[PDB]
């Protein structure tokens, strides 16, 4: 099981990993610095804040179809437990992407069959 | 409840015994060996998959109700804990039976009064 | 076309050759000694039966997808006439396949271009 | 399937033996000599006709149900072939009833259960 | 004028004349004994069975349209008394014929015109 | 309400008197040999029939308007018994007029006013 | 049981007692010559007409409610034969009262 | 325009004269100490207080369509201002007649015609 | 047809014959003492007065379902003629027993041919 | 108010005096010996039957508003106590009249 | 909009002078007398009959589109009352015209522009 | 608590419990009272609409009935007995003594 | 017909005719002091205070299906114009009466 | 209350002030001269005409949105009486301004308190 | 809010608190000796029984709110694991007041 | 069923034997010392209170079922006229069970 | 009469004379190494794979219409019985020309007129 929400656009994308789990979100126009992380146990919150669409006085908007909601975050509950203390987190032109290692709890063991 | 969810085509019947929890499923055309079985605690998971039907460059196929994709997957919620490490399986005839001990009737009373 | 009918859940596939037609059908739970099955002309009918899904005094269903009926059948109409005394056909994992030679009739000829 | 075409109201009920084929027709209100059965191949024509009510001089209907067209004929195209030869037939009350025995070649060949 | 009710399948038409009065049916399917006829003054019940449509074990009803109840009557209202003790039947093919002499009292006189 | 039944073009009126009732009907083209007029209680008869429009073989109907039938009758339940013995009749211009003094019984009664 | 029959608006009103028959119309400004009534056995019959108005040549009609046929009448089958010739009516104030004693084998 | 209400059923009709001016309403069993003319106003009053429909106890009223209700109201507003001193009213055979001759101030002078 | 009409709480059952008609009627608290036995034509009438519940002054009603009313009757229409004359009455401690021979009539039958 | 129940076609009319309570039941055509009368406590239970509507073959029902049930039986509570020793009942004009005199605490 | 009622077919239409107000009404048909002409304050009244089209007996109408309608009158509001003591009217050839000079109150006053 | 257009108020005391209701054009007279154990009934009638002969009504939100009642139940036993009412302004009140409650 | 407009409890009923128009109003509790009543063209307007649902301290309200409101008024519109100066109040029985007599040629 | 009406585009506006009361009105490109303005008591008369688009002979119109009528006016009722000889008004820039200072119309209560 | 299952009548309510988690229940006609409790990770199971609800062959019951069922259990979810050593049982006056301290 | 007035939670069972009439009042949480009962003519009267759901200044609550109410009493009417002059009861494990003495 | 089915964008015409059977289709694109074409009895068969269409890396594909499945075939039921084995076939830009002789038992006979 697994809920997400936030305010404003970000697209995101969830990967699951044998060891660890995987977590990209779409940030475009938001500094590392803008960008608050915070993870524990099995849920994450990310916040983030942008520039608005601010214009010369001269100058007129004739055509806009980027969002312009400056302050957006998303808050996250992991299906399983993962280990804060060793996840990793990396920023890549207005995406982030994080890497969860998993709790050793949270690690699955194997079955056979007959 | 008892929930499910993966991929593909993967009918299952749930049957609750005294001593443990008995699961059916079909797999038609699997190969025995192409199925992977794994659970804890109250949740069960599935994988299993068959070889695509073969076909000469001459032959080719003129009407099909089966479905085509190969592997299939299956998550599901058991109503009670089994024990894994005596929990079986058996695949014949394409159909599989999973027998899932149940983790207690009548056990794990402690304390008690005072 | 090809005309099929018969009562019960019984997935079928069709595939045409130069030389014969091969024909694919889904029978889970079903014994192997449980299939009636020879060809007719340009036609066929197949029954089938399985074991209903039994259950000990100390066992109920709480959850079945799988229908509960035993006898299926179902008849077929071919699209040309193959030899039934050549036809074999082999079932493995619940699903059945079928080979039907062709008559001379419905062996088609090449012709040249140009 | 089967076919039927004619005019007129004539009740029809088919029934197939495995040997043969029994087909039974409503001719209330017609003699014997008004009746023709021919057949041949896999199809059966009947034409009979019967005599309009008729009425004395002083006489004059007052309310009326009963269809009146003096002719009237049904032709049935069987399923299968039959041997005319080996046919017969009554006719008792108004209702014709026949036998019609199956040509060998449309006799259903053996079945191999697997 | 008249009215007439009852179960089963029954056309029927009725004639007069100047001194009795007659009328028709249709019984397919029906025996010379296995009729009850009730009538007084000027109302009449016709009543009947008929045979249900058997086959044999070795027989299917592939194509059908007769109705099967057996047991059919009607209820027969008359527009002028009649000597029921003195009245007349008859029935073959299964068509049924009545004929029914007026009371003396109901014979309409004539009238010289000028 | 009176009832009225028959058939063909054969408009009535009817008009009541304190000792008898009169009764017109229309009938065109229809000779005073070919009306037959009967009744009794309290319901008359008017039966006739109307040459057709006879013409010669090399003359065409290149227009009509009349009706073609040319058997016809009416019959009418009147309100109050009759005295049938008393009747009379009369025909001009196709135009019937018939009395029939009504049955003493039949005969109404007035009354005081204070 | 009982039955009625007629043309126009005429309201009727009917009583049964054991020894007799007691019937009621109302028939608003219907002189009280234009009525007729008559019976036998079982049934009674009524039978009247109301004339329409005059005016001066200066009025016109503006509106009106009234119902406009002249000539009514209405019929009656009773629940059992009376004694007509013991029969009585009484009209007033544009309303109509009857009373039907009842056959001796009624 | 003109508007009428009150309870009950009571036919009224309105008609415009030049000079004087008349209405005519129906009420029909009203009795004349139900008719008062105190018409000090401008608009026509209207009451009715009949007796209600008594029975004797050996009496039932197997039919009854009159509205038995005893009292009745009616009154209408008016287009235009008539007299009051004038005014007379007279009551004939269930049926009013009132008066109500027009005031000078609201009657139209006729123009010097052409 | 049947009519069966009065004032208060009466059953009535009605049982027809060949020769007579038995009629069957809960009179529960009717006394005795009200024995008129008479008819007329096809139509019998009966009249009762049931004693009221009589109590002492210092006693009182809390729940009553009998009905209070004393004076009751019934009219009851056959659907054939009886001799009155012939009426027969008896009394079942609350219950009345009524035997009324008629007529049969109602013959037909006989050969169902000529 | 008390409480009621029972089977069958049996109206019944209760009344309270200020030392006993007078019960009045309709038992139309039963006899003396079917009737099986209890009373107990604050309740009377009254039980009874009747000779069922029965036909021969030559005769045939073509109206019965009486309906067909042999067995009937009602169970009445009462608002005070009765002594059931001294309960006496009487069957007449197919009416049953039970008298259930009070205790001294009622 | 201003009103208009009245009966019958009479085309109208309105002029409104500064100082008076100007009406045509079409009368066509219409003798000089049988016009009656009214009015008061605001508001006009006009009534007349017209002599019915005369037929002589060996005469028939084959076509006609004139209404028939003898009494025809029309009722209409103005927009400002008159000084209908004053005013005039005419009839030539069918068609009326009159003339309403405006009451001194009617008399609207202009306005002076900065 | 009755046919309708008849409201009541019910206060308790710890002596006595008291009860206001709104009967307005209703005389004195036509006001009939009743208590017994812990309930109270109210009934009560007003004089006819009199009016001129031919006149008529058009429209009236005052009941069209006669008779009104109100049926009433209290939470403590009171003494109808010792009961009293008094009528002014067209509002009945009604005391009703009872055991002594909190 | 006619509507009427306010706050409070206070049911009315008009009657009209062709000598005046007469208007029921319903005020229990009010004394003819507090009502005030003004008249104008074809509107009414009644303005009126009650007394209140006095308790003592020791007395508690447990359930009032009556309004607590004190101050209540209605707008009355009437069917036609009336003259103020010949109208007549009366209140009786905490009911207000008042007699409208109609216009000139109204 | 307030009413206006006419032909013509014409857009107003309606301003009530306590002593006098504030009307606009749009009318682009009409000359002064070619106005027109008329009030009494509470209502206001507008016309005016426009001078339709002149067109030099070698020009032709292309493509026009302006209204076509040149004849225009509105008629307008106030919801109070309005001294017309101190009404005032100003056009400017195509927009008409209006001002007119009211009459007494003032009241207070309806009648004496009490 | 926690999640309870089992069959019969049984109200619960939960408080937590900083070192421990309070736990009521109502088992009414249930003895100290006929309750059961058990608590283990972040769940309490409590199975109760009363005295049987006999009578004799004259008496009957009229009317009754009370189920005539005479054993019941429930399984309760706590809002926090507790360590079962050092949970304790108490029953007072026909309600459980069993305390749960929590793990921290 | 029937019709029985009071307030809170207080469910009670009626139990009539041959010569008594047995009544069984659920009164879980209730101070024994506050039970208080009458019985007279054919009606029972039982009043009684139970302590609210208080919790500890380090205590609080995020999931409640029991009722929480503190006053609570029942008025009840007996099937018979019972021996007002002999009425008993007991009160064991949060349950009041009556014993009423009555005639046949 | 004529079956035409498969799956692809192939439009077909059929060309009959008394000889032999001429068929055109349509196969743009397509090379002459990838058509499958076979036929036997009085069925056609024609398949075929276009390979689908090239680009360049630096280019790109801004708008089209061309239909770009890989594959296509048709199978048609001629109205006649061909010798295959004679047949022969064409194919020149892309469009197919295929001729085949008829069977002699279809190849028609002529009837002499009179």
């Amino acid at each position: 099981g697994i809920q997400i929400s936030g305010k404003g656009f970000m697209p995101i994308s969830i990967i699951e990993g044998d060891q660890h789990i995987k977590v990209i979100a779409w940030l475009p126009g938001v500094n590392k610095e803008d960008i608050i992380l915070n993870a524990v146990g099995d849920t994450l919150e990310i916040r983030a804040k942008r520039s608005p669409l601010m214009i010369t006085e001269s100058e007129r908007i004739i055509y806009s179809e980027i969002p312009e909601e400056e302050e957006i975050y998303r808050t996250i509950k992991l299906p399983a437990t993962v280990k804060e203390e060793n996840a990793s987190a990396k920023f890549e032109n207005g995406v982030l992407s994080v890497i969860l290692p998993k709790a050793e709890s949270s690690i699955k063991k194997g079955i056979n069959i007959e």
